[PDB]
């Protein structure tokens, strides 16, 4: 678990992200798609995007970025007591979308990267460490649900 101090660093920087959900959202998905091309193949919706320019220019990709971050934010703000917000997500990602846990790890690295570029002042080592732990907690609980369903 994260301490009250670690959660503070996480939510303090996440408030900065909420000031521009769409901008952070498009950057994170683009980072994910460029860094790990195999994640892009999972999305029938964005499978056609070949260049980075095409990705930045897509309104639907940007719309999905909002959906991912808002859903992540609801989880983060629960500070661990996110069972009700996490279960539905794991169920659909395991059985419907078929997202392996490794991809959730890839998107966590993409999130940490984007937060560093956009908010260097409020995302130093300490804050980066806290966010990493919160994203691990996220993956840990999802994996436990995946195992239960038989997707581990
Ligand atoms: C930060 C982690 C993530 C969060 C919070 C998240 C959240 C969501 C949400 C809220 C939806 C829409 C409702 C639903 O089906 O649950 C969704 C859909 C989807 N997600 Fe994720 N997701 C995450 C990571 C990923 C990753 C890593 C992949 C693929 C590699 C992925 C692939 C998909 C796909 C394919 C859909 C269906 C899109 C469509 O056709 O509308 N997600 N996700």
């Amino acid at each position: 678990v994260l301490s009250e101090g670690e959660w503070q660093l996480v939510l303090h920087v996440w408030a900065k992200v909420e000031a521009d959900v769409a901008g952070h959202g498009q950057d994170i998905l683009i980072r994910l798609f460029k860094s790990h091309p195999e994640t892009l193949e999972k999305f029938d919706r964005f499978k056609h995007l070949k260049t980075e320019a095409e990705m930045k220019a897509s309104e639907d990709l940007k719309k999905h970025g909002v959906t991912v971050l808002t859903a992540l934010g609801a989880i983060l703000k629960k500070k661990g007591h996110h069972e009700a917000e996490l279960k539905p997500l794991a169920q659909s990602h395991a059985t419907k979308h078929k997202i392996p846990i490794k991809y959730l790890e890839f998107i966590s690295e993409a999130i940490i990267h984007v937060l560093h570029s956009r908010h260097p002042g409020d995302f130093g080592a300490d804050a980066q460490g806290a966010m990493n732990k919160a994203l691990e907690l996220f993956r840990k609980d999802i994996a436990a649900k995946y195992k239960e369903l038989g997707y581990q």
